[PDB]
């Protein structure tokens, strides 16, 4: 002895109360431990709670783990030890938490111009895989009158998919998503765009006394804004004159050359399409090579 003879996996639900039990047999009667897996975090009776939700009772043959407000966080692994003088074991069960589906897209705001496709992603987190649709106003999408929508579902991803975009195609679009806990949205946006978002990430990524490399991230418009080229601009800190350089076309590395060593200079980027030029990327700081 002693010998853990209950250890039940649960399902809640989030916001809902669980109590995990472990029941131990064993002489001299065991003396009964917590520790969630995750963190290594350990309970026992007594031993407060921080944000109140989780407490234990009982120490020796019977413990209760108690969670109220149930967060997902709390999914996951939890262990009990039985412990006598003698005097060991452990078991593992699973907390299985389920929830109405969540959004988890990074974006939900999308921009194009007139005339090009777009994909605009709804991503969803559900316990249990929800079911999820497209619509506009009351309508399922694809509707059966359209020539230029289609969908393509993967688990917890449903790509909405217009190509091209006509003008009605802009507004306010509808991701819902449905499992046995219940029906969630999300809205949309497809916005009507001109010029190109800002680039980002910039960096210098090549050094010397009189030149530079510099690397950034294209603005992603996934597609619906063309950028032409880069308008890169170089400043000395204490002077005036932005000098201007353009890339070469779409690409996203611009050589700088007649710098002088062991100088300090701003450089910012900004896309530029036909219908004009973007905001400026956040400015960046570099100092060339000293002789
Ligand atoms: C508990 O859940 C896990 C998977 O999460 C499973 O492997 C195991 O058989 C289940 N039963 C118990 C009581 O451990
Ligand atoms: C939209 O996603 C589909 C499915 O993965 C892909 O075939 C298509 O090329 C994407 N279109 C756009 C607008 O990038
Ligand atoms: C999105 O669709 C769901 C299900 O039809 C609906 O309940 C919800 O109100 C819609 N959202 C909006 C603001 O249209």
């Amino acid at each position: 002895q002693p010998h853990i003879i209950q250890l039940k996996n649960e399902t809640t639900y989030e916001n809902g109360q669980v109590t995990l039990v472990c029941d131990a047999e064993g002489e001299p009667i065991p003396e009964i431990t917590w520790k969630r897996a995750v963190d290594g975090f350990t309970f026992t009776e007594g031993d407060k709670s921080l944000d109140g939700r989780i407490e234990v009772k009982g120490q020796h043959g019977s413990s209760s783990l108690h969670i109220k407000d149930v967060k997902l966080s709390d999914s996951g692994r939890y262990d009990c030890e039985a412990a006598s003088r003698i005097g060991g074991h452990q078991k593992s069960m699973y907390l299985d938490i389920e929830y109405a589906p969540k959004f988890i897209s990074n974006q939900t705001i999308y921009y194009s111009w007139e005339g090009n496709p777009i994909n605009i992603s709804c991503d969803v987190k559900s316990n249990p895989p929800a079911s999820i649709h497209w619509r506009r106003d009351k309508l399922v999408l694809p509707a059966k009158n359209t020539t230029n929508l289609k969908t393509y579902s993967t688990g917890r991803k449903m790509i909405l998919e217009i190509a091209p975009t006509s003008d009605n195609d802009f507004g306010r679009y509808n991701c819902t998503a449905t499992n046995h806990i219940g029906t969630r949205f999300q809205e949309y946006i497809l916005a009507l765009a001109d010029v190109p978002s800002s680039p980002y990430g910039v960096k210098i990524i090549e050094l010397s006394q009189t030149t530079a490399k510099v690397s950034f991230n294209k603005p992603d418009s996934h597609g619906g804004v063309p950028i032409h080229h880069y308008q890169v601009d170089v400043k000395e800190v204490a002077s005036e004159i932005w000098k201007i350089v353009r890339s070469h076309g779409v690409q996203t590395m611009v050589v700088l050359n007649n710098l002088e060593p062991n100088t300090t200079y701003e450089i910012r980027v900004a896309a530029v399409n036909g219908k004009g030029q973007g905001d400026y990327s956040k400015i960046e700081i570099f100092q060339t090579l000293p002789v």
